[PDB]
């Protein structure tokens, strides 16, 4: 990965007169990981995601899925139970998971992570999104039971974890993992 860049660097000669540094290499690896993330994200966008261009705010996805604007407003003041920082839905609705797909009142989210440690990367993304999305589902269902929306919603969160090295990817669905 960096072998290639070590060789290129050493051919720069007068235009890079210092030996390649560790800090440089770490930055360059980070740039490569960011591109890997974006390519895999584009792959999902090509033939899965409703959002073909960019990531979308959760509040906006709810609107696209038919949640009335007054319901979204009502939800904003609520605090997510068991959120690691006590985040409100007003803040949570601004967050932008990579991909979503709406099938009626089922809303699926897929977050891409590129990580050296798949288990860690999955845990990090779940910690970010999962309590909030679960809570949204619970609260929407209450509105349905009260007759204020005609159907409840199902909200799922999935993580696609792409290894930094090699072509192996781990998919975490809500109830199971598949390494690949
Ligand atoms: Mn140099
Ligand atoms: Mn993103
Ligand atoms: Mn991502």
């Amino acid at each position: 990965g960096m072998d290639k860049y070590r060789e290129i660097h050493n051919k720069l000669k007068e235009f890079s007169p210092g030996t390649l540094t560790a800090v440089e290499c770490i930055d360059y690896l980070d740039r490569l990981y960011a591109v890997r993330h974006d390519i895999v994200d584009q792959m999902i966008k090509h033939d899965w995601s409703d959002n073909k261009d960019s990531e979308e705010a959760i509040g906006k996805v709810l609107l696209f899925a038919g949640v009335p604007s007054n319901i979204i407003t009502a939800l904003e003041k609520k605090i997510i139970p068991n959120h690691p920082t006590g985040k409100s839905l007003k803040a949570f609705f601004k967050m932008t998971p990579d991909n979503y797909k709406i099938s009626g009142t089922t809303i699926e989210f897929v977050e891409v992570t590129v990580t050296a440690d798949v288990d860690k990367g999955i845990r990090e993304k779940k910690l970010k999104y999962e309590a909030g999305l679960t809570y949204i589902e619970q609260e929407l269902h209450k509105f349905f039971l009260k007759g204020e929306i005609p159907q409840p919603y199902k909200i799922t969160f999935n993580v696609v974890a792409v290894r930094t090295d090699g072509s192996n990817i781990t998919t975490q669905w809500p109830s199971r993992r598949n390494d690949g």
